[PDB]
């Protein structure tokens, strides 16, 4: 719990009522009680404002004047929710304290205020910085490194020489380090590549569930510093990420990709390898993305929904579209 | 468990035609079934194929009778009553049996009557656990999580903290219930977490496939209805809410916030975006892209399929300069007009 | 891990110019290539560069020599060398070594000699697992399951009840192996789960990614053949069998009883529908959406690529209302031929 008061001088906000007010926690608007303090960023959610029962909204100046409760004035009320909801955050840590189930080689490095979960492995030559926390389940390969405030979620995989930044958060299911898909190819016969690059990912990474990042064949897969990755995804060797870089889920990178900084890719594209994506690029959602893309801006593929007897019309005219093209030519000709 | 074939038709509700003191011991296709074996027909194309069929019993219809070389089971609907007699002879062991000396359970996490733990399987402070609850070697269950009666967990199933399941459900394998869903604000650029907060609740009879994910909701909860099936490896995003008996195929990726109505099937490999809404009774087929809602029950459809690659080469410039095209068939109205 | 340069190149079958006494410990990148590391060079247009290159030693073909400055092996091919050498030089650890007290293993399991089975690992009973197999950390390994000499898991793989796994086979964690087909009858609107109790049947030297997911089949079996390679990310649905050399790149998603045959190249993000067969040496480029059989050999293609936001938005109007397009297009035809 906190004071309204407190609460608005942590999150630079001006106040609006009893700063007395005790806030204990973030809700929805539609759900918010007493106690709760909530948020609003569209302006439809004013004219029922005297409906929520929070006991504070954080919005903004232009919406001051519809409030019907105490109110938390600033500029982004999405940023400021996101901060007030850290403040707030009633979400448990993946472990506390190191397991007696927990299965540690004796060469391990651990820093202080290292927690493990039950029965988590921890291979030998491991550096875990101070506060890192691994969740119950997981396995860390040998000589790997986390780096101080990084956080596992429970049955993560991380394999060997692999490196981790800092106050990095990885949810569960997901593998870091596998081997890339290298084979060369001895008469139909494939011939394994061993990997024998690594992973970096760099500082304040966040990577969803059942997520994979494959390790390099010889020089290193890299991820950025404050890098999001969604879960589902699919990050091939020797893909490199700049920072700050988004990823929705679902999305299947092919390997040698370079993606530049501030990149946004948008949910369940294909990104194919061996090429660059310059800095501020938007992919949407489902892209096929199979050139460089050398300007920033959004960029958009596929032909969306239709009901099935109209796709089946639309899909038979584009196979057809040849045929399309040959007789426009064919009747410019004549004309 | 082996049964008398009178005994499995009367559970069956089928009519005997044949030797009710065979006894049969399991399940089998047609082709592969030997003595012992019980198989079905759906297709009366195998009539002239049944003395090919070395079971010792072979479900069909009324019509089928006459072409019979075997004891029958007559029944009215041979794949619904194959699906029966497949669960009463299932040879699928169970997850786990009693609790595992190796498993760590909190003291305070409370267990019902017959309740199975597997090896090395890890159960948080508070988690309630319903009676015949069965969780598989390795799991997680994490704090003050509720998983109620009859529900079943394959090895490696990770569910986070604060999680509802229903009665008698079941998941596979590597599926992860509960991470955070995909929330952050933006700052000049860097990313700054939202804490998602909210949960899941997924109701009963609920069957989730293999390396699923299910995100927990950001404020209020991600749902999943009652009766619902869904294969490996979909991504269900938070405040997703789908309705009862909807069906999601192999591979589909979901956007935060989606309604999915009742009675749905999402075919596989569908890709749907997020805060909108699905009606009841809609068919997407595979690899369909949702971007808008559906506001109609009906049967939806996108993409162009495979074609030679000489010839898609063809088909892809002309779509991509499809503008010039509709352009110059403008040109060419106008001049003949 | 050290191998006397002179002997490298005769366990690589090439030809040494240089010092066959030098110690060579790894294998390293042209670009960070240092003193003890062999590299190799695929690529002609780096002759010029090799002077920057501080590797030891560098693979080449013979028309390389001339521009060498270092020890040099010179060989037919530099990437199967390389391929070659990269595995005599490993540095990858196995996954476990010696037999873990912390793994619970049933008293009716069966192992052959050299197993290792790491941390926390589970094999329920009736399990057998050949010579020198490695169970990783984590594992789960189900009733009766049958693991091939050789073969090896990585952490955290899940092999579910009567698999049958071949020898030299490599599965990367995550991976789930004989889960339950999407099998389900429909009962007035209720779905019926129908058991599955066919079983998965993995060949010799299958190499399986990570977090990829293989069903067992509904009463006969979902069979994956031999030398077969299977990227990360991948769905292999119930009663799905699949040629021997093939090869399945990242992502991909196959439906139910889909037959692929040998020598196939299935490429990242595919998605191929099931009760449908694709003959042998086909190749589906990248996101290639298969909705019919495929009975000749070559490569096939589909989807239409990106464009800019403002471009797309235009080309897929256009295409949706294609139809009126061919309306208008025939209606032309009719009036040029002067009907
Ligand atoms: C990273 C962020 C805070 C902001 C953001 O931009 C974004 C977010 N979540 C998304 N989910 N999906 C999605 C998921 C599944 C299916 C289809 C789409 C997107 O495409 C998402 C996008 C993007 C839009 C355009 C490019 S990235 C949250
Ligand atoms: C649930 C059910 C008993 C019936 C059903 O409706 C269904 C089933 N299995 C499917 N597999 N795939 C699939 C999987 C991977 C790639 C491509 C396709 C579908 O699309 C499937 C569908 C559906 C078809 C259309 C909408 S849902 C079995
Ligand atoms: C097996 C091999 C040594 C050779 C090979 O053929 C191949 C390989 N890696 C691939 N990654 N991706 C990919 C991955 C993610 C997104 C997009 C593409 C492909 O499509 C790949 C292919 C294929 C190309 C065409 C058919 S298979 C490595
Ligand atoms: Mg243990
Ligand atoms: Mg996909």
């Amino acid at each position: 719990s906190i004071r309204l008061a407190d609460l608005a001088q942590q999150l630079d906000a001006e106040l609006h009522g009893d700063g007395d007010i005790v806030i204990t926690g973030v809700a929805s608007m539609q759900s918010a009680q007493t106690g709760h303090i909530t948020f609003m960023v569209n302006p439809k959610y004013r004219e029922h404002l005297g409906l929520c029962q929070a006991s504070a909204v954080v919005m903004t100046q232009d919406d001051l004047p519809f409030a019907k409760s105490a109110a938390l004035v600033v500029k982004n009320p999405y940023l400021t929710y996101a901060r007030m909801a850290q403040i707030l955050d009633t979400t448990p840590q993946p472990a506390q304290n190191i397991a007696p189930s927990a299965v540690i080689d004796a060469t391990a490095k651990l820093g202080n205020n290292v927690s493990i979960g039950a029965n988590a492995v921890i291979e030998s030559g491991v550096e875990l910085g101070d506060n890192v926390i691994i969740g119950a389940g997981c396995f860390v390969g040998k000589n790997s490194k986390i780096g101080a405030g990084s956080r596992l979620w429970a049955n993560v995989t991380i394999y060997h020489e692999i490196q981790i930044g800092q106050n990095c958060l990885i949810q569960s299911g997901t593998v870091v380090g596998a081997d890339g898909f290298g084979y060369a190819n001895d008469r139909g016969n494939w011939v394994k590549i061993p990997q024998i690059g690594r992973v970096i990912i760099g500082d304040r990474v966040e990577i969803g569930a059942c997520t994979t990042i494959d390790r390099g064949a010889l020089d290193d897969t890299i991820i950025g510093n404050g890098v999001i990755i969604d879960n589902q995804c699919q990050i091939a060797h020797n893909v490199v990420i700049g920072d700050n870089t988004a990823v929705a889920g679902g999305v299947i990178m092919a390997g040698s990709l370079k993606i530049g900084r501030y990149c946004m890719i948008g949910g369940a594209s294909v990104i194919n390898g061996h090429m660059e994506i310059c800095d501020k690029v938007t992919v949407t959602g489902m892209g096929m993305v199979m050139r460089p893309i050398t300007e920033p801006g959004v960029y958009s593929s596929g032909i969306p929904l239709q009901p099935n007897k109209v796709w089946r019309k639309t899909a038979a005219l584009v196979m057809n579209i040849d045929d399309m093209s040959k007789r426009l030519k064919s009747l410019e000709r004549k004309v």
